[PDB]
């Protein structure tokens, strides 16, 4: 399985590559930036910073672009921490070391590797300006790529940066508007803010990312703990959940529902995901079986 | 004068683009296209009989964007004909020859032009679609370019009424509003819509989209017979007028006034612009010197 | 006069509806809905809300067929916005009420009305589809229709205005071939795509669809805008001519030609109609007059 | 198996319909008709004259379109003769009796049918106008329709009726088009000209059209004459075959390959069926059981 990875990595973005580096299935053939979370700069520097700790700084690193499509930078809170990544020492991790970072623009480098690149996948963790840009200069070969696993949306209406709207899909909604009405619908699969909740866990009965003994596990509790804490004790595993699915497909899904979906781009309710059933539309995850997700997570927090 | 052109090589267009190869001073650098008017299948064919019929193949044509970023795509065959050029006959003309399209992409074509020439101005006759990508994509780089020419919007009228048919913002309202936000309005120079149609031509009373005698002649009769006959038999030449305001620079302009420019991207309004007097916004031309426009038309047309 | 419209209701459609309701010598006995300008369920919507923004839902409203007879599905456009109506809301009109359609099938409820009803005319607002089929499947019921109202066909040389801006024969060409070569030409009025950019208005210079005060000059005005910046700040009547023609007569005609039309069928000319001199062929409109048009179109507004 | 029939009532129409009369797991629910051979008024006739014939007159008989869909209805230079069922005497039969006629039309009739009755199969003998209309009508009602055998096309390429086009498809073209084109072709089985003149018979050579005893031999053996002098002496059992393949299935099909057809729509070729290899296509059959064939057309000519 070729897998390209999109991210603005934050603290449970570094989760979802870690679950993608430890399957020897999972081939990463790339990793794309984004502002989202953080600016780029962090996002990139905490790219590199999760390869290091996990000992594979060997996947090429790709700076995006600098700003959502046309949307503003708004107004956040830092849930991620001012990094990004929750704030941490690299020096309790060894990563004060240079970073590495490709010359090609990622949307360059992605449109490449859709073209030379058979049975691509790409998991999306992030606003999707990225992947939008690059459907809208060349639509033949981004559509080239077998499947889309995105981390986005909440079909129920409910979101967590907005009453109403997801992070990445109010971060960037033309750009994921652009996403949903460009590549197809039916090779597109979704892990939702609805699902990341849905499967949440209390922190204080599930200790999997609560652990030291090696950098793994030293990392995962260190960055996982300002957002378990902004997320009110809960852990809401919104992109290591994408990246379950991605590597797992059924076996990592218990439940789902065919939807198609399509952006609210005006209004109070901006960013919305309105969904509506049908059979060649997205593919929602409703629920995952969660011993499977705490066994893998737990597996690559393993000294042995 | 270091000139690019991005069109959607419609009917005015053409002939936008013969006001930039009749004068001897503008070194036309390169031409992308963007599907507007029509498919930028039709447009890149257009473009290639353009410059056909004037006799200069030197000059590179690149393939843009196959869409507006968001929004549908709004062609106009009722207009500008099925093929967008007034279903010309290429027979007629010796243009059925095989057509010139560079392999490199309009957007990462025109990053590179901003990045290696000198006094590089650019003359926008389209939904600016390829332009916001390229602003999104290295900023750094359009910043390069000393000066915007651009054909869009519609502002305040005679009489405080905005006049009903804009097209260019109108039909990428993102993309136009990436621009205005992203490069330099005080360096951008406006020919609107509304100057277009306070400087119509009934075609009765002026003839010079009428002559015969050699090819340009026939090649600008042909091209604007259906556009006449679709407005009531008048002559509204609004890239004309931009690429007259590009080429001839203060001769070309009586008034203009400096105005701050925004979209509506929300509401009743979208895709309809906002307008506020503000000496660092863009110059928009409110008069022209239509006589010597007349003649600068009628002398690319003469057997010289 | 007694009258049946077959519509892809969309925004020209539904003035053409309003031209219709607001004569009192006019009965509207039922209305067809087939998919061109926006989807089958689109227009069944745009309908319900023409009737009830007039205030006359004693109108049958039936459904038609899915897509063009032959010609496979090129995607359904958008150029009336993305329901059909310009994207209007229906709060603002209070309009967010239940559809009303009936049971039958609108090529079974026609041909019904034509062997039922006497001295049924018909107007046709759309591709011919659903008339096509009534025409294939029970001829001597729909030749029973007194005269044909189309809109549709462009005329294809002889002129500066594209044959490329016409839709509806373009949109089913085997459909209005089977209705010139079976209907009576005779018994056909044509009001063309030609006609509509011919006699259309410079919107800069007519207020006419940009009234308020009232529902119906609001249905008006918010439903035609989008059109309007499409077409490039002009209003081309081509529905509303039709039922111009339809319900005035000699009083909306100023000059046509009888003209046997007939469809190309096949090669780069496909969707496109030929048209000879012949007096047995359509009346084809060349001009309407165009001051007792907009004095129609700003009454039903009052 | 519950089988609707659609067919003009032709020599070899005729045939057919006495295969699935005589067989007992046939449940013939509906015969439909149209001017294909000859006029709709004929083939009504000729209906009424099979089942008195065969002695099951208990089957509605639906009378559908008077015309192909855009094209004219053909000279036909008596392939059927006259009555289009060989010109048979009724008095030779005993079946000068009142006819039997539903008054819906069959292309409702067939409709309802398609949304009332589970596991319906159809054979299509006919030009196939009657077919795509209903296709056209009610879509999500003849979808419903189990499987489709059609007699019609030439993947050869070598027609009938015409060098390059089989007689019901070059009938009505876009009839045959629409079918092929809205109702699955893998649920499809052709049998066509090609097929039927493969396993043709010498009548010289062979008897089985040609016995007598009761009624049944004396109609086949009459009304075979005139046309298998047509085909010069041989034996093309076109329509049989296709009631053949239908009754029996893969009982009978020795040969087939998975080809996707569609028409030519005009030129000389008109009527034409290209075929292209798809294994989702139709079911062409390129030869059947020729024994099995001659066994059965023997078993319902034995006295009953
Ligand atoms: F507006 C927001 C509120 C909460 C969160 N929390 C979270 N995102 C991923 C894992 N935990 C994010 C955005
Ligand atoms: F390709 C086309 C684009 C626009 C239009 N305009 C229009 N159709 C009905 C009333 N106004 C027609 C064809
Ligand atoms: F144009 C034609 C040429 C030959 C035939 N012969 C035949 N059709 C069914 C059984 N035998 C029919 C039409
Ligand atoms: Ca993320
Ligand atoms: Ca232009
Ligand atoms: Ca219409
Ligand atoms: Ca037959």
């Amino acid at each position: 399985m070729k897998l390209w990875i999109d991210t603005d990595c934050g603290i449970d973005d570094a989760t979802a590559i870690l679950i993608c580096l430890a399957n020897p299935s999972i081939e990463i053939v790339g990793i794309s930036c984004i502002g989202g979370n953080a600016s780029l700069q962090n996002v990139i520097r905490n790219v590199n910073r999760t390869l290091k700790v996990w000992g594979k700084t060997d996947i090429p690193i790709f700076g995006g672009c600098q700003a959502p499509l046309v949307q503003p930078k708004m107004e956040i809170p830092h849930i991620h921490g001012g990094d990004g990544l929750g704030d941490i020492n690299d020096n309790d991790f060894g990563t004060n070391t240079p970073n590495k970072l490709e010359k090609e623009h990622a949307v360059n480098a992605l449109i490449h590797a859709a073209n030379t690149i058979e049975d691509l996948n790409i998991l999306c963790l992030a606003p999707l300006t990225n992947i939008a840009i690059a459907l809208s200069m060349a639509p033949e070969a981004i559509l080239k790529i077998k499947h889309f696993y995105i981390m986005g949306g909440a079909e129920n209406g409910k979101g967590n940066i907005t009453p109403y709207g997801e992070f990445n899909w109010r971060a960037d909604p033309e750009a994921a508007q652009i996403v949903l009405q460009t590549y197809p619908q039916y090779q597109t699969t979704i892990a939702s803010w609805t699902l990341a909740v849905f499967n949440s866990f209390n922190a204080n009965d599930y200790d999997f990312f609560n652990l030291d003994g090696n950098l793994v596990r030293r990392f995962i509790r260190e960055t996982w703990k300002p957002i378990i804490a902004f997320d009110g004790g809960r852990i809401c595993p919104a992109d290591p959940l994408a990246a379950f699915i991605a590597v797992y497909g059924d076996r990592a899904i218990k439940r789902a529902e065919r939807l198609h979906l399509s952006m609210v781009l005006e209004g109070e309710k901006l960013g919305m995901s309105l969904a509506e059933p049908d059979e060649k539309g997205c593919l929602v995850v409703k629920e995952c079986d969660a011993e499977l997700f705490v066994k893998i997570l737990r597996e690559l927090q393993d000294h042995q």
